Parts: structure tokens; sequence; C-alpha cells
């Protein structure tokens, strides 16, 4: 074998001679994306499983069909795998569950996704042991789909803007559930629309006229024989959108809708008869950006285009600095977002505040950065980048479907008044950077230290010298008389600056602790090159807050820009083994540019004569109108 | 009567709100945008005809249909269109055909859109006049359909690498045209799939043994009556696109195809018998404002979450971090279409060099500030009744930094060698000496000239910056080619850097000639914030050698936040100025009206899913499920 694992026989040379260069093996570092030999194996061993199911398989290419094939194919496979998935994976590990839904269904949705991610979940946290007994075994068991109703017409966000009613008639020992506005219609719940039958809905609960606020309620909302909707639901589809076509969003509306008193979820709350009251994401959107640019560097070793020494043939676009540069850094962040999560989960659970704020800034600069990577891909593709046979407009629509860092804001103005009061020591870990002393400048290229340590304190400082910035022009304003929320508003730009720099410095750090505990060698130079890639691409992105109190001068930016160009040129021979690492099949990635074996063109050609339209020679539009024109002219 | 045009008695009024704070005419600036009030008017008029003729008219929401029904949707609307159009607007005028066009047919595309763009177009140039009396009248009268056919699936557009060959056959008198692999189909001309029987295809000419490079042949695809491919033809569509999927982009390949010599296009090359041989960026602008019409529009009438604890749910349009995702893209599409009418004016009177820059930073900033709008809209925006996803697909789908980078390293050169009077006027600015700092509120005045001047130095220090590294490079003795990739990042910033210069001046350029002064008020506000939002956006390489300090950033930053609040009076008005109808701006969320909730009830519970209660999908397969279980 090769050290990269994904070479085969018949490979073209072009994509080959980009593995060939690889300085480490493939499947430690797949061990090291999926968090261990074992997790890495298990997902080969799925995909060549499946390989020997084609009753599994997609029918046809996904873009060929319409949104109607699609729902209907997405419900095919679905059945057939609540019957064969035990031959395949172990159904109890959430992981082996995820790789097989990633190969079978894809990332367009199916009419279940809701099922699995809000529905169950909602019901274990929720419910009852006696109500779980009723209703989270038949959701287990696939005798009832349902979801979870939250986010309203004209209210998405905070759960305390809803409108949506729970009155509770003590003389019917019922729920009462209303809509009284069109902006209080569920409004975007997937699976709502058409395929479930139950959902857990939030509601504002009144008793005796008292809002008591928020709570969930078991809600019947089709006919289990039948599947009509039943007398008082209002319930359908939103309509098309521009991605994620498989999931039926829905609108879901009540008409003085009446449930049992035991429908509200009493896990930790309770109503009695008389009334009574009693009282992942982020390694999601890594392998969303890590799809695209498997498909856009695959692509990009293949395609030939252009000369740069006028006396040698031309060379493959992933010669170009300028095609390195607009590809090799979104590698760095889908290894950094990897292990960004891997860290907020190791946080998680050693919590035996910090964490929710900053999860809610990651969520939002991943977000963005992955969606700046995938468009990045797809326009490094050139024109056939256009079709869907490169796929990145999907994946890009999938993947990127202000509150969040706001949150985020009024964690580190907490944050900057504790400095400000001298109450420095009484930060929590993440944010205890905020406290510390910046040495004059920074000592990149100042100081010999083999160290990735002089950017994060640089990181450090910039984030540090923004948030307290972002802080002081919110207190200046208050004591210049502004009431709070007004200040609030006219420092809330600066503030989001505060947040995401918090936020992209925890993602350096967290890259740079993985890449000290690695033992093996050479897992460990390849991704220290892609750390040095990342630091200098994101202090040059931000070098703005570098330069603007002296802290950074031009010579060192010109060393950080020096360094770029120089480890874009040392990943290169590693960088297609870098994103083979992630280890997707074809049936996964569903990309003809992006294919394992690189022969694009003959295949390109394959998926387009193959293609709808091309059904017959002579078009519909052609027969009916056109040719008439032509005729009369 | 409002200064605001587009009020109207039952609009919803939280948008009508934001229309009456208005400070112009905005018939007056829709002169301004569409240069002229005849050009203005002439678009509202087409408007009003178009009411009165429903045959033309989307016969259901494009996004309801498939990739199928949009086909025979378009080729409906475009023969009623050859029949009618002269009751509508005048042929000859390509604005008023543009503006049509959006209306009727929309900007995903039509099974003709190439036969006007490039088909006709290419028999003019090339085509002698016995030529183009038995092509180019066919053409012009709709008996024939044709596109342009020369990017191929494995070279792209650089003609000098084309692989289709046409090979003259002297004893025949015949071209013989060849596709010898699979990477030399054509491959991308729009309507060669399946609409054209024709096309204009560009291949090299081999007459005995020698290539006399690209040349480009009228080429019989279909025939006349069946409309199916002729022998030796492989023909067909590309396959569906991330967007503009009502074009059907082609793939087209010959299997030694014969056509006569005479189909050799010969207005200024002849073969004889014997084998002798002798604007995209108003385009741009408009996409940009559409869908910043749609978000800014929506801003209005959403709500959500409070300001003040004791005031109602404001406006989204009240936050400065949504005043700061739209109003900065609001100013760049002026911006783009003023940079447009001023390159047009110097084209009528370097410019070559300029012109690829602006298609591409215009494309990418526009493109930028399209999602931006899109994502403005929060969940809702990613709904197809947004219409914002569509927009962005057709407006990206618009090397050429290199060809200015080439010019502005070959102007580099003439500075660094005492030849900064040899400059053409675009680039003398390289040849001049910077103030030691930005005068940038450091002045009494100064004004929009200190901004201009500072962008100068900006753009003049990364050119010579950016021109050293690859001059030192080659001074190292790396070879050219190699020192010029080597430096192609900084050249690239060099370039847009620029192009964003040129954008800046064009703009100032047009507030100082207007003389209507609301007019002029109200550009000079949107001018003021795009100076600023654009400065803050390249601060680094004003910061980097001590030109611009931390004070003079603030300043910016505070006139960034003013400029802001100053122009939201204006926002709404600013965009209906443009002037779109409903018909052409197909945008729930965007509508005229301002009647959001209403409208996107209706459009979902007419959506194709709501035909019936229950789908297939849970007839065939889910319900099984459910009662095996």
């Amino acid at each position: 074998v090769h050290l990269n694992k994904t070479i085969q026989e018949g490979d073209n040379p072009d994509l080959t001679a980009e593995r060939l260069t690889a300085t480490f093996d493939t499947h430690a570092m797949a061990a090291q994306i999926y968090g261990g030999e074992m997790r890495a194996r298990r997902r080969r061993e799925i995909t060549a499983k499946l390989a020997e199911i084609p009753e599994l398989h997609d029918s046809m290419p996904l873009p060929y069909m319409t949104r109607e094939e699609k729902i209907m194919e997405s419900a095919r496979k679905l059945t057939v795998l609540t019957q064969r998935m035990s031959e395949i994976i172990d159904p109890t590990d959430a992981g082996e569950l995820y790789h097989l839904n990633n190969e079978v269904l894809g990332i367009e949705g199916n009419p279940m996704a809701l099922h699995g991610v809000m529905f169950i979940p909602a019901l274990n946290a929720q419910a009852s042991d006696e109500q779980q007994a009723k209703w989270l075994i038949r959701a287990l068991r696939r005798e009832i789909i349902g979801t979870y109703a939250q986010t309203e017409m004209g209210h998405g966000t905070n759960l305390q803007n809803l409108e949506t009613t729970a009155t509770y008639d003590i003389g019917t020992q019922e729920f009462v559930l209303h809509t009284p506005k069109i902006t209080a219609l569920k409004w975007w719940p997937g699976n709502l629309g058409k395929s479930s039958n139950y959902a857990v809905v939030v509601a504002h609960m009144y008793i005796k006229g008292k809002n008591f606020g928020p709570h969930t309620f078991m809600v019947p909302l089709r006919d289990e024989k039948t599947h009509k909707p039943l007398p008082g639901i209002t319930i359908g589809d939103i309509g098309p959108k521009m991605a994620y076509n498989i999931v039926d969003n829905g609108f879901l509306g009540f008409n003085n809708y009446r449930i049992p008193r035991t429908n509200l979820l009493m896990r930790h709350t309770k109503v009695e008869a008389d009334g009574t009251y009693i009282k992942y994401m982020l390694t999601g959107q890594a392998i969303m950006l890590s799809y695209a640019l498997n498909i856009a560097t695959r692509y990009s070793a293949v395609r030939r285009q252009g000369q740069i020494d006028k006396n040698e043939p031309e060379v493959k676009v992933l010669e170009y600095q300028t095609q390195q540069h607009r590809l090799f850094p979104f590698i760095a962040r889908a290894y950094a977002f990897q292990f960004a999560g891997a860290e907020t989960v190791k946080l998680y659970e050693r919590v035996l505040a910090d964490l929710h704020a900053l999860t809610s800034g990651l969520k939002s600069v991943v977000t963005h950065q992955t969606g700046e990577g995938i468009e990045q891909a797809r326009m490094a593709c050139g024109g056939h980048g256009y079709s869907m046979a490169s796929y990145i407009s999907e994946i890009y629509g999938v993947a990127i479907g202000m509150v969040m860092l706001l949150q985020l804001a009024r964690y580190l103005v907490k944050s900057a008044a504790l400095v400000k009061s001298g109450k420095a020591s009484q930060l929590g870990p993440l944010v205890a950077y905020l406290g510390a002393r910046s040495e004059p400048t920074s000592l990149i290229d100042r100081v010999p230290n083999g160290g990735i340590t002089e950017y994060i304190k640089t990181f450090q400082h910039i984030a540090k010298r923004q948030t307290l910035k972002a802080a002081n022009k919110f207190f200046g304003l208050m004591e210049n008389g502004e009431k709070r929320e007004i200040a609030w508003n006219k420092s809330s730009v600066e503030l989001n600056r505060a947040s995401r720099l918090h936020t992209r410095l925890f993602i350096v750090e967290a890259f740079a602790r993985r890449v000290n505990e690695i033992g093996d060698i050479t897992i460990k130079e390849a991704l220290s090159d892609l750390l040095h890639l990342h630091v200098n691409y994101e202090l040059l992105d931000v070098a703005t807050y570098a330069l603007e109190d002296g802290f950074m001068s031009s010579t060192q930016l010109d060393y950080v820009r020096d360094q770029l160009y120089f480890y874009l040129q040392k990943i290169r021979p590693n960088a297609v083994s870098l994103l083979d690492s992630w280890e997707f099949s074809d049936r996964e990635l569903r990309s003809v540019l992006g294919r394992r074996d690189g022969h694009v063109y003959e295949n390109l050609f394959k998926w387009a004569k193959e293609s709808p339209l091309n059904k017959t020679d002579v078009l519909p539009s052609v027969d009916t109108y056109l040719k008439p024109m032509m005729e009369k002219a």
C-alpha cells in the first residue's frame, strides 16, 4: 500500500500523482478526525456493506429528480432502512447512524429528519415516565411520525414572544390550543407539513387568566388511519426552498383545538385537575465544508488550464497560488471546526456559563465561515462548478440553513465590567485572557520559539482589545445619559466584532491543543503545517485590530504574508490526502467533479447524456411552441 | 401626492411609514439611475402596458414549477412576445427590450437567450453580405433558432487551446468538422442542447496539413422539419444547474460532419475552392438592487425584539446591525451603476485593463451583498418566497484580474525607471507623491477628495509593493512566470484596490455633476456612507505605513454609524427609485404593497405539495411502515 489509502488501480494519473506525495497514513488521520481507529474503520466497513445492498442506493442521480420524486425516493429508502439497518450498523450508536444516513439519505432531507433529531429528544427531556411509556415507545418503534413545533411565522427566536396559547379549561380538564393571528402559525418545523401525524408543540400556558410561559404539549395532528388533518387543525407544506427540499417544513394552526390535561409534558412541571401549578452541529458544518473541498481540490488536480512556464504543458489549476489561496485555508478551517467541536464536548462533560455563551458564537461563526469556504470551493471549480454535477450549490444551501452573537456579547461585556472594577480574578477559564496583561508588541518573528503560542497571544490581544473597546463604547454612552438599550444598539456592530474574535480565538486554541496532544509524528507534522497556515491566514484576515494600536508592525505583517505563501506551498503535497482522510465514498459525496477515481470528463458526459431533458431529442417546448413559430415565420 | 411615487392607498402602514420620510422625488432619482426622464418613464409605461396583457404574465409562480414546466412556460410567453412585442416597445432599443424581457421572461433564462445575444451579433460581425442575406434575415425573422458555440468541455474559452477541427476537403469543397476526443465537445453554449437548430461554431481550420487557427462556421444542427439531430451530430442538454435552468446549455460533437465551403463565415477571411486563404455592470447593479429591495422592504414590515423594553417590538430595520448589513450595499448598487455609465462615457470619450477588474470586483461584491440581503431576511429568506437565492445564482454566473495586474506592473515599472510622465490618465496616481498622512478629519473640510486621496495612496502602495515582490524574485533569479505565480495573490489585491478606487471616483464624479439639490444630497449621503465603509474595509493598507492613525480610523467609524442613521429615512425610497414591478421582481417578501404575511400564506397554501392532504410518499411508504410497526 501507499500512505494514501484511497489510491486504486486505474485512477486518473493526475489525481494519483497528488496522492502519492502524502507524508502520512490516511487511515491514521481518519482515526484522528472521527475519534479513534475503531470509529474510522466502522465508517469504511459500513460503506463497503452498503455496496452489497443496491436496494438502498440512489435510484438515479438526485439532481435529475423533481421535488416530488425526491420525497418518494427518500420515503422508499427509509422503509428499507427500518428493515435492513441491523445488518449494517449497531442502531444504538449515534455516529454509525449518522454515517448510514449520509450514505443512504444524503444532505437534502428525509421525511423523518426531525423524528430522531427533535421529537424523540424532546420526549426524553420533557415527558414523564408514564407519558414516555405511551408516546416515546411508539416513536422509537416508528408507529408514529413526529416533529417539534416552536418557531412561528412572525416570531422565530425568543420563546417569550410566541403567540400560540394553551388555555387550561378547568371545567373539562383539557388544554385549548389557539392560533390567534396569522403571525402565530407554527412555521418552519421540519416534517410538519405532510409527514408527521404528531408534534410536540410549544405554547404559552394560561391558567385562570395568568401566563405561566412556554410549555410543551403532545398534540395529535392527523388521524392514524386516514392521515387527514383532525378537526381544528390547519397544516401544510410551506413551499419550496433554496435547498433541503426533501424535508416538508410545515405551517400549523389551531382553532380552539382541545387536548387532554395529561398531554402537557409533565416531567418537570405539573398541572393538576383543579389547575394548580407545581414546578454536534459543528462537526456537521465541518463535514459539509470538507465535502465541497474534496470536490474542488480533486477537480483542481485533474483540471489543466493555462500555462505558468510557457515552455511547459498546461498546468493543473491546483498549481496556481491563487487557487491554493482559495482552497487550502478552508481545509484548515474544516479540521479546526472538527477539533473545536471535540473540545466543546470535552468541556461540556468537564462540567461535572463560559460554555453556553461561547456555544452561541461558534454556531454563528462556524456557519458563516463554512459558507464562505463552500462558495469559494464552488468558484474554484470554474464554470463546471455551476452544474449540479459539482453538487457544491446544494451543499452550500444545506450548510447555510444575529441573536447568538449578542448573547455572547452580553457575556463579554459582563466579563469586561469585572475587569474594569478590579475583579479580574472572578473570570471563568474561557474568558480569563481578558484580565491578563499584554506585552508591548506581538513577538511573532521577534522571538525564536517553534511557537504558535506567539500567534495565540496576538489573537488574545486583539480579541481582548476589541471587547474592552466595544464594552467601553457601551458604557461611555450610558455615562453620557443614553438609555441602556439604545446605547446597546448603537454599540452592537462593535460588540459583534468582539464576539467573533473571541470565538475565532477559541477555534485557534482548540486546534493548537489537539496538535500538541498527538504523538504520531507524521500525523502531527501534517496538522502542524495546517495549523501554521491557519494562524497566518486568520491573523492576516483580522490584521486591522493588530495594527491599530501598534501591537503589530508592517514588518511583522510581511512576515505573516511570507508565512502564508510558504505554507500554501508546504501543504500542497498533502492537500488531497488531507481531504481523502475524511473518507467520503462517491455514494455519500454525490459529485461527478469530485469522483474518487478522478475520471471527471468521461463521467460528466455520461451524467449529461442521461439527464432528464435528453430522454427525447425533441422537447415539448419545441413541439407545442417554437416549431409552430418557425413554420409560421 | 408624495415625494415617493411608489406609495399607494391600502399599502401596509409599516412600509408606507418608511416611504413617507423620503426627501426626494423617486421619479427624479429613477431618471438619474436609468439615464434620463424619458428612459425612466418608458420603463414605467412598458410596465403599465403589460398589466393590460395577461397573456404574457406568469401562469403560476415560477418556484412552483419543475424545470420542464418552466421551459414550456418560457416558450409559451416567447411566442406571444414575437407577435405582440411591437404594441409595447420599440424593438430596436436594447434598453426597452432588456426591460421587457425582465418583466416577462425573468432572470432564469429563455429558449432564445443566445439567439439575440451571441448568434445574431456573430452574423453581423463575421458573415459576408451574401451570407447575411440568407442566414441573418432568417434569424431576425425567427425562422431559425441559433446560438454561438465556442467553449469546450476540457479547455474553456482561450481560442488557441480549442480542439474541434474543420478540415478543408479540396476534392469536395466541403469543410469536415471533427470532435477528436471527449474534451473537445462544445460544452456550455446556451440554448444549444435542445432549442437551436443552427449554431455558429468556432473550430481550428486546416487546409492541407496547416492549422490556420480559429475561425467560425455556420453549422446546421437539426432538421428544419423534424428538429432531430442530423447525421454525425451529437447534441443535448448538459443537465440541471444551480440556477438559470430555463436555458438549455448544450454539449455538441461532430463525427466527420461535412458542410459546404461557403458555410465558413467570410466577411474578413476567404477560402476559395482552390484552397487559397486570404453592459454587464448595469446587470449586476440591478440584481443587487432586486435583492436589497426585497430585504429592506421586508425589514420595514418585519418586527422582532425590543430596543426600549417599554415600547413595542421594533422593525428590524431599526437595528444598527441590520442597517450595517444592507445600507452599504445600497450604496454599492448605485456605485456600480455610475461606474458603468462612466465606463461608457470613457469608451466613447488602460480602459480595457480596467474593464477586467470591474467585471470581477463588481460580480463578487454583488454576490456578497445579495447573500447578505438573503440573511437579513432571517429564516424566511431561505424560502423561494424571498427569491433571493435564485437572484444570487444567476448573478454569480458572471484571469480578468491578471489582465489588470499585467497592466499595473507595467505601470509600476514605468514609475520605478523614471518614466512616471508616460502613464495613462487612469493610472497616473501611481506616479504621484503622497502627503505624509491622510488628511481625513485633519483639515477644515477636504471632504470626499481626502477620501479619494487615501484610496489612491493605498492602491498605489499595494501595486508598488506587489510589483516589487515580483521584481525582487526575478532579481534573485526566479523565472519570470514562477515569480509571477508566487506574487499573484498580492497582485490581485492591487488589481481590486485599483478597481475599487475607480468605483469611488466615478460615484463622486456623478454627485458633482448633479444640479437637482434634493437628489444630490441623498446621493451625497450614500457616497459618504460608501467611502467610510470601503475605507474601513481596506483599513489594513492605510494603517500599515502610518498613513492613517488609530484616531482617524475612529473618525471613520463614527462617520459610518452616522450615515447609517442618516440614510435610513431614505433607504426604502432609494430602492423604490429603481422602480421594479412585482411581475418583474417575483418576490413575496419584497411585494410593493408590504402585505407579506397574508401573501406568504396564500403562496404556501397554493404550493404544489398542498394539492392533497395526503402525499403519495405517505400512501405508498410511510403509512404502511407505521401500520407494520
